[PDB]
């Protein structure tokens, strides 16, 4: 019973978080085997960030300028390099708490957990999604850069996000663990604006299935629709177009509940056109789009990790 | 920037979770030093739960009937006793991952993190509150009993909740770690209904302060009010009466923002009487009441743990 925004257990990632200080900046790094990964803007002053030439700034840095601390103990840096927008600091000790892991570049609409950290110490954990405009709506303050996002599968941590920037609109931008930004964003203090923050239709529908599983049923109607008919309504409300691939992904939830996907689309259609009339669904007064189909099955299933 | 429902890092608690099986029931236990704590209904069959006599059922149990597993290794049970609604299983090995900890019985309105587990393995983490009717709105399936709720302060885990029951209405009931239920609930499969699920007024006001800190300002008005005037409106909307003690707790957020608490009460009053007119606050279309004042300061502050 019940449905909550649920993050993955964070312990496997907590054991990888370190502090990285270069000259005057301190942020977080990720220690996996004998490499510490962090944002390359650790090498910049606040002034540098208006027009940084990272290769030039890096030339004035040596291994011993990167002060890396795992809890109370210092790590010895024996090499460094820049890969896209991250630095890889080779250290002389493999992290003994390195979990089984992979680096993944996620697609928009996918969800992940964030372990917010400051000065190398974990502060909290919450659940995000990669938005269709390639921002995330996180909770990050100064000093949180280098905090990571991840998913877990059985005993493997798939790292998908590293936090680098806050846009002037208060949303967040960052990279995969190869250091390539999601979307068009850059690690410069400049005018970069987010595009339309469209709604992840397949996730809304998954959440509606979660609601039915839990007794919230008032929005089910006698109607059905078609993909093309539904998508005229999605367009008007700045929803992603629903594809047959989405329908196929919702197959398991459809079979579990006996509600055809297109029937659920017709319920969503009525919700978009008429609103919720002051009612709630799973404790929400709006249509939630940061649960994936897999998220719903998992929470409705009890899937565990190690 | 940003405000999220944020749980504590779960690693310190993950290291304490074990599996407890008695005869035919398997749920979760909490391993701290050389004691494993779990719900006493691990000793019951599904049939027993309609009218269990726990002392009588316990007489037919010995140490070796309690099969306790921490990951893949078996723990040896060398004594057992019942304390209120929990069992304490003495084992012959102190948990090497025992964090610094305390047991606390929380008051309604306080928040905590839940580490949902199945078969001794962590599944996810989320943020709850103790409701004024002494339920919690969690996400628990069969097998999650024994999962715990906790807060962290510096390096100390304060355990406050153990999960025992699901009410027929889909909300959740449980105990502190001394085994005393929150509220009037019992570990019997019977008619126990929840009282009024009132709203935690001081938490709504804290969240409104969080919203102002973050740029969400449209609900600020030119009005003020008094405690007694505001509370006539709280009563009508099934809000907790606001006390001077609540006002004093909101002092830090008031000082940070320069908005007098009673001015914020007048904004909340207008929100209760007029609604949100289809607008949102911090991504929500309703008035959120599961952030405490301390929660807001913490997330708006960057407070870290170890
Ligand atoms: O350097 C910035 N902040 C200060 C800082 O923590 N460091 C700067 C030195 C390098 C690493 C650490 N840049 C920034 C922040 C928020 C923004 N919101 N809109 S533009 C924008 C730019
Ligand atoms: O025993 C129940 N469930 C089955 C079970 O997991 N075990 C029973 C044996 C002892 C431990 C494990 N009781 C219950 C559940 C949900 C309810 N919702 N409303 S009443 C109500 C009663
Ligand atoms: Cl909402």
């Amino acid at each position: 019973s019940g449905f909550r925004k649920m993050a993955f257990p964070s312990g496997k990632v907590e054991g990888c978080m370190v502090q990285v200080t270069c000259g005057t900046t301190t942020l977080n790094g990720l220690w996996l085997d004998d490499v510490v990964y962090c944002p390359r803007h650790v090498i910049c002053t606040s002034e540098d960030m208006l027009n940084p030439n990272y290769e030039d700034l890096l030339i004035r840095k040596s291994n011993h300028n990167f002060l890396v601390q795992a809890g109370n103990v210092q790590l010895r840096v024996i090499g460094h390099s820049m890969q896209n927008c991250v630095l890889k600091l080779k250290v002389d000790t493999a992290n003994p708490k390195t979990p089984k892991y992979k680096f993944v570049r996620i697609q928009p609409g996918q969800t992940f957990s964030v372990l917010a950290c400051y000065n190398g110490s974990p502060s909290g954990v919450y659940q995000c999604a990669m938005r269709p405009n390639f921002t995330i709506k996180g909770s990050f303050l100064n000093g949180s850069c280098g905090s990571v996002g991840f998913n877990i599968d059985y005993d493997c941590v798939s790292f998908c996000y590293m936090h680098h920037m806050e846009l002037p609109t208060g949303v967040h931008a960052g990279t995969d663990l190869e250091g390539n930004f999601y979307g068009p964003f850059v690690d410069r203090q400049t005018a970069q604006a987010a595009g339309t923050d469209t709604t992840i239709t397949v996730n809304v529908l998954a959440w509606l299935y979660a609601a039915v599983i839990n007794g919230d049923r008032w929005f089910l109607n006698r109607f059905t629709t078609t993909l093309n008919d539904f998508n005229l309504v999605a367009m008007k409300y700045n929803y992603e177009p629903l594809t047959q691939d989405h329908v196929d992904i919702l197959g398991p939830l459809s079979a579990q509940t006996g509600i055809a996907v297109l029937d659920m689309c017709a319920s969503l259609k009525e919700l978009l056109q008429n609103g919720m009339n002051g009612r709630t669904i799973l404790g929400s007064a709006l249509l939630e789009d940061e649960f994936t189909p897999f998220d719903v099955v998992r929470q409705c299933s009890g899937v565990t990790f190690q």
